[PDB]
């Protein structure tokens, strides 16, 4: 049992609500929440920019800082950092972004990196500003992760659509 609220089940392992994941991790304080990140971790806009105005810039410092010693990740990659006040990690997950010409396939690596952590808040990858089909990032996230995901989704109009054609 877990302190998850509101959530539809669509598989054994994969739920889902119509939610602004800034919101939801302040009220959850989840063990890990992931992050829609690009590979320089310049959390910009999208859901990184929206994580990272609530932890006051802090989660841009300490990322700086990731990237002067270890350089950029991969895309399909990602690295754990502190969830700031948030949560108690951030898992900064590099889905492929389309509107860079970056490889879909890698949508299936990027999920790979939630089956290392046993619960998680989550975005749908390489969705919203990231350019993908949120119907397809949801279809490879339930036929890749394995753990326990929340997937959020704060636009309401998006939620419905993937509900609905939900297969
Ligand atoms: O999960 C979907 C991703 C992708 C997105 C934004 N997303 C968010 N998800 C959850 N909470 C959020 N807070 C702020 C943004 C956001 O949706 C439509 C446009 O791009
Ligand atoms: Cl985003």
């Amino acid at each position: 049992v877990n302190s998850f609220s509101g959530y539809l089940k669509l598989t054994d392992n994969v739920y889902i609500k119509n939610a602004d994941i800034v919101e939801e991790a302040k009220k959850v304080k989840p063990t890990v929440v992931v992050n829609a990140a690009n590979v320089y971790l310049k959390h910009g806009g999208g859901v990184a920019g929206a994580l990272n105005k609530a932890t006051n810039n802090a989660m841009q410092v300490e990322s700086d800082d990731y990237i002067a010693t270890n350089g950029p990740l991969k895309v399909g990659g990602s690295c754990v950092l502190s969830g700031h006040n948030l949560a108690k990690h951030c898992l900064h997950v590099v889905g492929p972004n389309v509107n860079k010409g970056e490889d879909i396939q890698l949508l299936k690596s990027a999920y790979e990196n939630f089956n290392q952590h046993e619960v998680l808040l989550a975005p749908l990858l390489s969705a919203g500003i990231f350019g993908a089909d949120p119907i397809h990032s949801l279809r490879v996230c339930v036929d890749t992760v394995r753990t326990n995901v929340y997937l959020a989704v704060f636009d309401k109009n998006l939620y419905d659509k993937l509900v609905s054609s939900f297969l």
